[PDB]
């Protein structure tokens, strides 16, 4: 079976706007999880293809990673920073849905889902 589509990283459609707490999400939480020794199974859509797991996108129809993310954030894809939080917790869920306990890839989704959450409970305050 085939990849899905990726998410979609641009809506014509969309307003678009910028904020501090945009750019907090894209320059300081996104860039530290990015950064993070972690971060290379997270950054990217979970290529099912190539890894052959054809259960994955029948279990996970919610695919998010931080590639979307990161390209979200710099096309100006989200207005609400809520929006772009929703987007890394669907991400981590997934990781806990399709994988068990102490699998390498849980170890790492909750390392990186501790230091999100600490990045993004100093989220700077809304305009
Ligand atoms: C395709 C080649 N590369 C990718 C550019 S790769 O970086 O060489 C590479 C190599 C092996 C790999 O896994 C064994 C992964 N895997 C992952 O990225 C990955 N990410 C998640 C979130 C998951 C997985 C698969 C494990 C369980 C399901 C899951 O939850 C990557
Ligand atoms: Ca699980």
């Amino acid at each position: 079976s085939m990849n899905p589509p990726p998410p979609e990283t641009s809506n014509p459609n969309k307003p678009k706007r910028q904020t501090n707490q945009l750019q907090y999400l894209l320059r300081v939480v996104l860039k530290t999880l990015w950064k993070h020794q972690f971060a290379w199974p997270f950054q990217q859509p979970v290529d099912a293809v190539k890894l052959n797991l054809p259960d994955y996108y029948k279990i996970i129809k919610t695919p998010m990673d931080m590639g979307t993310i990161k390209k979200r954030l710099e096309n100006n894809y989200y207005w609400n920073a809520q929006e772009c939080i929703q987007d890394f917790n669907t991400m981590f869920t997934n990781c806990y849905i399709y994988n068990k306990p102490g699998d390498d890839i849980v170890l790492m989704a909750e390392a990186l889902e501790k230091l999100f959450l600490q990045k993004i409970n100093e989220l700077p305050t809304e305009e």
